[PDB]
């Protein structure tokens, strides 16, 4: 079992269903996706010469379906190609740069000619490290590895900031930092997900020769993949009869470990899709 596309008339009972009796039919579900893609290697990710590049021992991509630097593994890094609704490359999902890796992140958004680059976690939060801070923060220039990147602008907004950079190798890359969303939970509205990740859309649509859009967060697994669950369910709701949140988290699950990494994460995906609906 790999979908289960739902009407979208019947999305509001389907949901109401799932979560009769405290949620057991969604707690049910949700643990099933838990097998999808386990029989699957990180060999790669766990040779010594990699261990120091990744940022927790037990979040580590797939052989399978890793993202290769060009060039000893100085091949590695800590990312894997995740499909969408368009095609199968369609985002680079990927763990929050360390001090150590920073360099290696920026030649992957090079060599994958990435112009889109959305992060879902602070830095800090609640006084622990989640992610290097790996860009130049005020209209400067620093290198990265034989690139160079400079801030070309930064917009604030209360619930995520947008920058634009540009980087040497002369490509623009945009930013798209939305700075409220709890690891391990799930921002305080629908709305204001919905809303970043509509914008985000809007931006790569106006991408044009676009590679993959990079998604990260701390880990690259639970607020990445509710991102970009819901990027793709919210295509499937505008374009389609039906809308298929099982089977988004299910693909993304073959591409790499823990993908919507809590219930409430997958609960929250079915919330927002409800309330479209609502809207709509
Ligand atoms: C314990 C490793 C781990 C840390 C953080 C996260 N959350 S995140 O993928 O949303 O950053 C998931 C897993
Ligand atoms: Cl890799």
């Amino acid at each position: 079992k790999t979908s289960c596309p739902i009407k979208i008339n019947q999305f509001e009972g389907h949901f109401m269903k799932l979560q009769a009796d405290s949620n057991y039919l969604l707690s049910k579900e949700y643990e099933e996706l838990k097998d999808v893609g386990r029989n699957q290697s990180c060999d790669i990710a766990l040779l010594p010469e990699n261990r120091g590049k990744n940022r927790y021992n037990n979040i580590l991509p797939y052989d399978a379906t890793r993202v290769k630097l060009s060039n000893p593994c100085s091949d590695y890094i800590n990312a894997s190609y995740i499909p969408g609704n368009n095609f199968r490359r369609e985002y680079i999902v990927t763990q929050g740069p360390l001090p150590g890796t920073k360099d290696d992140f920026w030649k992957m958004v090079w060599e994958q000619n990435v112009h889109n680059i959305v992060m879902v976690t602070q830095c800090v939060e609640k006084g622990r490290v989640k992610c290097d801070h790996y860009w130049p923060a005020d209209q400067d220039s620093l290198y990265y590895g034989d690139l160079i990147l400079q801030m070309l602008s930064e917009s604030v907004l209360p619930e995520w900031t947008i920058r634009e950079f540009k980087i040497c190798g002369h490509r623009l890359i945009r930013h798209f930092h939305y700075t409220v969303w709890p690891d391990h939970g799930v921002p305080e509205t629908t709305q204001s997900l919905i809303q970043f990740v509509r914008t985000v859309r809007d931006y790569i649509n106006r991408s044009p020769g676009a590679g993959p859009t990079v998604v990260h967060c701390s880990a690259g697994v639970g607020r990445t993949g509710t991102f970009i669950a819901l990027d793709r369910i919210l295509q499937q709701l505008d374009s389609k009869d039906s809308v298929d949140i099982y089977g988004a988290v299910h693909d993304l699950r073959l591409h790499r470990v823990h993908m919507v990494q809590t219930e409430c994460q997958y609960v929250y995906l079915h919330q927002c899709v409800r309330d479209v609906l609502r809207a709509r």
